[PDB]
């Protein structure tokens, strides 16, 4: 039995660029994790409390995420690389604007997903492709959600009393189109 | 054992000027309610049920602010001295421009137990303070809520439909960002 | 009424180098936590479950730390600045030597909490006092857990028979002296 | 309708290079299956009744795998051919030299399958990688699962007292990082 990288028994091993695309795929996730963060305190600083509350989790649910992509490295016995964080963006003229960035972040989350796709494919890593297939599904999910909150919040074109009335939709977890 | 200005046996004697300071106070939290029950009829005047409930709410909080420091001067085996009670501003043009009121008079409340902190600070009080901690705690958590709202109702920039609706939101109890 | 830098209504302001002390340590918090993540990795790396499980949660939890600073600038009407974060130290020859580091984390943190509340005083600020008193007596339960974790570590003298005792009571959910 | 080489309709013809492939994987399963048997049977003549109970299950578990893929030939209308069982290996000087068997043991289950998932896709058997895909799957956690119980085993460093204690955490169920 061969030792991988990060000393654990080693099942089989991994194309070193696909190591560096995974885990340059997870500061992807920790990335986004801080940008929802960002867009949470955005929110709460305008009262807008049901949207703060949405990108509140939707911060802790990214960082699931890469937590997640640590444990599949681990299960390669492939080392981990925590890289330097980035400052995420803070400032929005308007909440459709936030949104816009929301929904662009969404599906930034998934080209990058769909990259190391591509890699383990020309790789024939199949264990990879494998552990993929249910984080695109879960994109698709996310990206229709955003879509969702984007358009409704565009079709409201900047009304205060409208974007009240999402707010409330979102604080009582109304967030989908269900 | 020597007996208190109130009569009571005293564990440690108080400067004068810190008691004259708390009872000064204890005028603050009792005009605070006052002001908030004036507040309560305007709205109520306006059919505005959701800020009348709230406020109606505010004041007999504050009421009860007021009887928790005359039991600590109970405690501490100093006089109470229940003073004249001004009259509340009772008109306002706008309900923006009631809530603006209503968090400075939040703000101020804060501001006059800052005042006795620091008197209990230069007079080495340290039961004063320490009775004080958990009330500037709240005090924070007020002024969150209170620039919530009057935040809320800003963003709403004088549409009636909009102040309807965040009307609604107070009688169902979301009056905070959560 | 006043506005605040963060837009919202503004209760009292605060000073500029408190401020950045605040953020500041907001940073402090991230990285404690990222500091915990790369600890629950390189000891999941080794097998040692309970102490992979104890450290993602404290890595959770310091996050959480981060966010409820967070909201006390928003509370403040401060202004956030979310910041580049370093990355997290990964490589012990030693879980005595990780748990070393992982106190020597816990009690830098209450430090830089200690600086902002030495700069809170200075400045008469009685509300960021306030806040951060619950936290430092957090603080101080987790420096005697770590206390704890570290010199059980150290007792078992690189027994691999004593470690996995101790990662088993982890598991369990056995890390404080009870 | 056309009628499968087992007699049932036939849904679409599978290249006999691929039916090859998995009535061979088949006999994986079924290898594997008492290849667990003869550990846990190892396990149980050292009194490591622990280890047993995790292999004796581990060795229902693969039969139920082997199990699993001829009800699917079945339900491609492909013949089963149920083919002569090799003797498992027996012996072992060590746990430490028995799981590393069992680590590759899982790892060469997972290269069975990922043989016949790269013949499928040569053949455009989207049918046969759908039905792969959560198996790949239940693979990564194994092979996780057999590193975990492997590394353990190595940390004990041939530590009897070390043993005690890993095979009392695998009668409990304790068998993953968790
Ligand atoms: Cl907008
Ligand atoms: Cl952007
Ligand atoms: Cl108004
Ligand atoms: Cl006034
Ligand atoms: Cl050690
Ligand atoms: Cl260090
Ligand atoms: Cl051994
Ligand atoms: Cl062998
Ligand atoms: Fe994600
Ligand atoms: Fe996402
Ligand atoms: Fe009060
Ligand atoms: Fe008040
Ligand atoms: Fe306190
Ligand atoms: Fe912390
Ligand atoms: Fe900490
Ligand atoms: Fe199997
Ligand atoms: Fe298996
Ligand atoms: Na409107
Ligand atoms: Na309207
Ligand atoms: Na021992
Ligand atoms: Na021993």
């Amino acid at each position: 039995v061969a030792q991988g990288p990060n000393g654990r028994a080693l099942a089989e091993s991994m194309n070193p660029d696909l190591l560096s695309a995974i885990q340059q795929h997870i500061s992807i996730e920790r990335y986004a994790s801080v940008t929802y963060l960002a867009m949470s305190i955005w929110c709460a600083e305008r009262e807008l409390a049901g949207f703060y509350q949405f990108f509140d989790g939707e911060a802790k649910d990214e960082q699931s995420h890469a937590v997640h992509f640590t444990q599949y490295l681990i299960a390669r016995s492939q080392s981990n690389d925590l890289q330097t964080l980035d400052a995420p963006r803070q400032n929005w003229d308007s909440l459709a604007s936030l949104m816009a960035t929301a929904f662009q972040m969404e599906a930034d989350t998934t080209s990058s997903i769909q990259s190391v796709y591509a890699l383990a494919e020309r790789n024939s890593d199949t264990r990879t492709t494998v552990f993929l297939d249910p984080l695109i599904a879960a994109q698709i999910q996310s990206e229709d959600q955003f879509a969702y909150l984007l358009g409704r919040v565009k079709f409201a074109n900047g009304d205060p009393t409208a974007l009240l009335v999402i707010d409330n939709e979102l604080r009582a977890g109304q967030t989908q189109r269900g």
